[PDB]
């Protein structure tokens, strides 16, 4: 009933203000941390402080 | 007969700020929400914010 979608391609110069929500105490305002869904198309070729 | 154009010139250095408008909530008057042809010339060398 109430669930929010997230598409996003991941890149080899992705930070992490583009895929939770850029900081001011962050705009994560539909975005990751409140998302039922979320997807993330070719994770394989992210950076390190995406995947920690 | 209602139709508006946007021409713009994707760089290395871009940012969504200045295609799809500036926030304040989004100062989108005539830019790509509200555009019916818009033209994106060299597209291969944009940001990754722009892309998704």
């Amino acid at each position: 009933q109430n669930a929010r979608a997230f598409e996003y391609l991941m890149t080899r110069f992705s930070t992490p203000e583009e895929v939770f929500g850029p900081l001011s105490e962050r705009l994560t305002s539909g975005y990751l941390p409140e998302a039922e869904i979320v997807f993330l198309d070719e994770i394989w070729k992210a950076g390190p402080a995406i995947l920690n």
